[PDB]
RNA sequence: GGUCACGCACAGGGCAAACCAUUCGAAAGAGUGGGACGCAAAGCCUCCGGCCUAAACCAUUGCACUCCGGUAGGUAGCGGGGUUAUCGAUGG
C-alpha cells in the first residue's frame, strides 16, 4: 500500500498547471522533501496530481494530515499511488 | 512561344527569423514600425499529418511518468497537398 508518491484526486480543474503545482508545493513541502510534482491537464490527467516524496513516512504524514482539505473549493482526496516507477 | 517539371545561373529584384518599440489577444501568438537568421514560392490557402496555447462553453472523478477530449485560436518560416507568380544556364 504505502508509496513514496501520493495521488491527489478531486482537484479543481480550472486552475492552471503553473499555479496548481505552486500551491501543491506550498501545501505539501512542510511534510518532507519532494522529488517532483506531476500535474498534467490532459483529459485522462485532469483534476489529479502526483506528489513524490523523498521518504515514504513523509508521504504517509501528508495523506493522514490532509485528507479532504478544502483546496480551491474542492476537498482533496488523497491515496497512495498504485505503483511508483520514479526510476 | 505555351505547358509539366527543374534551380549550378544570369536580369529585375522580392521576402524577413531572433531581438526591440507599439497595438490587439486569457494565452500561443498575430498586426504595424525598426531590424536581418535565413528563404526559388519564407506569395497565398488549415483539406491531411504534426507541434504550440487552452480562458470561456460542453464532456470527464480520471493512476500517471511517450504524448493525446471536444471546441476555439495559432504555426503556411515543421512537413504533405492545393493554387498563383520572375528569370531560363544548354539547363529535362
Ligand atoms: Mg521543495
Amino acid at each position: 500500500r504505502p508509496n513514496h508518491t501520493i495521488y491527489i484526486n478531486n482537484l479543481n480543474e480550472k486552475i492552471k498547471k503553473d499555479e496548481l503545482k505552486k500551491s501543491l508545493h506550498a501545501i505539501f513541502s512542510r511534510f518532507g522533501q519532494i522529488l517532483d510534482i506531476l500535474v498534467s491537464r490532459s483529459l485522462k490527467m485532469r483534476g489529479q496530481a502526483f506528489v513524490i516524496f523523498k521518504e515514504v513516512s513523509s508521504a504517509t504524514n501528508a495523506l493522514r494530515s490532509m485528507q479532504g482539505f478544502p483546496f480551491y473549493d474542492k476537498p482533496m482526496r488523497i491515496q497512495y499511488a498504485k505503483t511508483d516507477s520514479d526510476i
